[PDB]
């Protein structure tokens, strides 16, 4: 049992580097990935049927 | 600027999975998020330069 473990660990790492360079990087689109990969966490732990 | 590299190398490895598993899951929700994730490299291509 390791394929949503694989996708937690991909998705929350992506979102980390996200969340993090907003404030750097400083263009909108990048608040609105992290309203896109909300759901891919939510639905995530939902894969585990 | 050498930071979304590090964002690219994530997303498309996700992505190298997301298609993978899908039939194997059977989830259409898993067919939606590896959609969802194409405009997260389309857009970290273009705010790339
Ligand atoms: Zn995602
Ligand atoms: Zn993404």
């Amino acid at each position: 049992m390791d394929y949503l473990r694989e996708l937690y660990k991909l998705e929350q790492q992506a979102m980390k580097l996200y969340r993090e360079a907003s404030e750097r990087v400083g263009d909108p689109v990048l608040a609105k990935i992290l309203e896109d990969e909300e759901k891919h966490i939510e639905w995530l732990e939902t894969i585990n049927g």
